[PDB]
């Protein structure tokens, strides 16, 4: 399950915010996520099983921004961005997400593991800035 992987259990230890997601089922749903994520997003675990972890976004999301994530999931890749997700309530915070395939023997990826870090704005516009400069 879940919590069986080493990671998983690394980034309990710190107390990280992470889910995990399993692409085998149509559109690939959370199928954990740790205290830490279900206290900055304001649901339940219930809640979120189930979910394409996509409903964090809403208008004032930067759409190249989630395509960045799109693709490395398609390419095969590690892929880290910052993007303003919603709170159950509406409200938003900057998320810096971190995204990384949990692979088999075979290479097939069994499961996708994603680290959230809540960034102040000044911070969230320095990397997108940087981001963009260094791009
Ligand atoms: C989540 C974090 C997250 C973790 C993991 C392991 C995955 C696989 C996805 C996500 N989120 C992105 C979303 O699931 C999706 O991949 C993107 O929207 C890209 O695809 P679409 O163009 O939407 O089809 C998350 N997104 C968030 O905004 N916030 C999160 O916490
Ligand atoms: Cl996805
Ligand atoms: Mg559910």
């Amino acid at each position: 399950g879940a919590m069986d992987y080493s990671l998983v259990k690394a980034l309990q230890t710190a107390q990280q915010n992470f889910v995990i997601s399993d692409p085998s089922i149509p559109d690939n749903p959370i199928v954990y996520a740790s205290q830490g994520f279900l206290t900055l997003t304001g649901y339940a675990l219930s809640e979120v099983l189930g979910r394409n972890c996509r409903f964090l976004q809403g208008p004032e999301t930067d759409p190249k921004a989630v395509e960045k994530v799109r693709k490395g999931l398609e390419r095969g890749e590690d892929t880290t961005v910052v993007l303003l997700n919603y709170r159950k309530d509406g409200s938003t915070f900057w998320n810096q997400l971190f995204i990384a395939a949990l692979r088999d023997g075979e290479g097939n990826v069994v499961n996708y593991l994603g680290v959230q870090c809540k960034v102040s704005e000044d911070y969230a516009k320095a990397f997108l800035k940087n981001e963009e400069n260094e791009k």
